[PDB]
């Protein structure tokens, strides 16, 4: 129904994620912890590095119990000590769980100078945990210890604010109607792209381009990140739509900053993009559209907001400041809906749309 409780939990700032606050250890612990759907770990600061302003003090919680392990995690670095303590949410459910924490002793640019978190809650699913597999984490714990459903809802919105219903959907968060697409494999929250569409056009591609290697729902990526051939073929078309004003090169890319007179910002000449993601129900799929406010992020000054990716599309906070994310892991399927605070203007409006007939839409997945 309604958890009132929970809604607008989350605070964060233009492209450093968003945090939500949780409590570690017996007498509680007061930390900011980013919200990741990207990866699985729960970790913190526990030493006093410069950049932090509180850390996990492991001699102060009487309910700490040590794993005697070390846990590494790189990125594109952090070292910890494993261990167990009293964990919960004081703007979510009324319930504490004994979940795994890797206190962060050692880390190598993980935390961010001038930022106002302290630790990482990876969301994603055990497969992708580190070390291995074999360390539970936290929704996991928390939906085996407690009767909080196997389910968690994200709005996130464009300092930085968004609410994270855990254990449920609140319908004020959300208009219209919820569209499904299955989680592909339980590792990360992967889905399948099965058409992309710019302001009405095809891009005229096969659709194993779009998810090459995987395609992934990621609130821990800033933008909207499309595969080599996808974003080249994506920006050739927003440079035709919008081939009124200029631009430098270094828009496109992401490094340049375009801005216009206060109120001035003309959002009528740049193209809509519709993702269509496979549906709950055989040949039937769905499409979502995103509109010029969501991928040009504010920094009136704006930055263009999609990216080159490594990997298949991965879905950041640009696709998700748009809509109301379910993560139905009870269900193996993640809903999507037009987020009540989305950004728009008077004339157009972002939408989650269906039913549409697509064939051979588990061909598009990779091998
Ligand atoms: C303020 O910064 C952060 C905010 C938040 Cl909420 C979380 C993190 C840590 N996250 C760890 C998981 C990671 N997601 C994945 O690995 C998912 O998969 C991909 C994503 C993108 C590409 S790529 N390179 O193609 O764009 C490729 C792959 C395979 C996102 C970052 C933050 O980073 C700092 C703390 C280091």
């Amino acid at each position: 129904g309604s958890f009132v409780e929970m809604v607008d939990n989350l605070r964060g700032k233009s492209g450093q994620g968003y945090y939500v606050e949780m409590t570690v250890g017996s007498p509680p612990q007061t930390l900011n912890i980013l919200v990741d759907t990207g990866s699985s770990n729960f970790a913190v600061g526990a030493a006093p590095h410069p950049f932090l302003h509180r850390y996990y003090q492991r001699q102060l919680s009487s309910t700490y119990r040590d794993l005697r392990k070390g846990v590494y995690v790189p990125y594109t670095k952090w070292e910890g000590e494993l261990g167990t303590d009293l964990v919960s949410i004081p703007h979510g459910p009324n319930v504490t769980v004994r979940a795994n924490i890797a206190a962060i002793t050692e880390s190598d640019k993980f935390f961010i100078n001038g930022s106002n978190w302290e630790g990482i809650l990876g969301l994603a699913y055990a497969e992708i945990a580190r070390p291995d597999d074999s360390l539970e984490p936290f929704f996991d714990s928390l939906v085996k210890q407690t009767h909080v459903p196997n389910l968690f809802s994200l709005q996130l919105c464009g300092s930085v604010g968004g609410s994270m219903i855990i254990g449920g959907i609140d319908h004020s968060l959300y208009t219209g109607s919820l569209w499904y697409t299955p989680i592909r494999r339980e590792w990360y929250y992967e889905v399948i792209i099965v058409r992309v569409e710019i302001n009405g056009q095809d891009l005229k591609m096969d659709c194993k381009e779009y998810n090459y290697d995987k395609s992934i729902v990621d609130s821990g990526t800033t933008n909207l990140r499309l595969p080599k051939k996808v974003f080249e073929a994506a920006v050739k078309s927003i440079k035709a739509a919008s081939s009124t004003e200029k631009f430098p090169d270094g828009f496109w890319l992401g490094e340049q900053l375009v801005c216009w007179q206060a109120g001035t910002t003309p959002w009528n000449i740049f193209p809509v993009i519709s993702l269509y993601l496979m549906g709950e129900v055989t040949n039937q799929s769905f499409r979502i559209t995103i509109l010029p406010q969501q991928y040009l992020r504010p920094v009136d000054c704006y930055k263009f907001a999609i990216s080159q990716s490594s990997t298949g599309t991965v879905m950041g906070a640009v696709i998700m400041e748009g809509f109301y994310v379910v993560f139905d892991r009870a269900r193996k399927r993640i809903g999507f809906a037009v987020s009540a605070c989305h950004v728009h203007d008077e004339f157009r409006t972002a939408a989650v749309e269906g039913p549409f007939v697509t064939l051979d839409m588990e061909d598009c997945g990779y091998n």
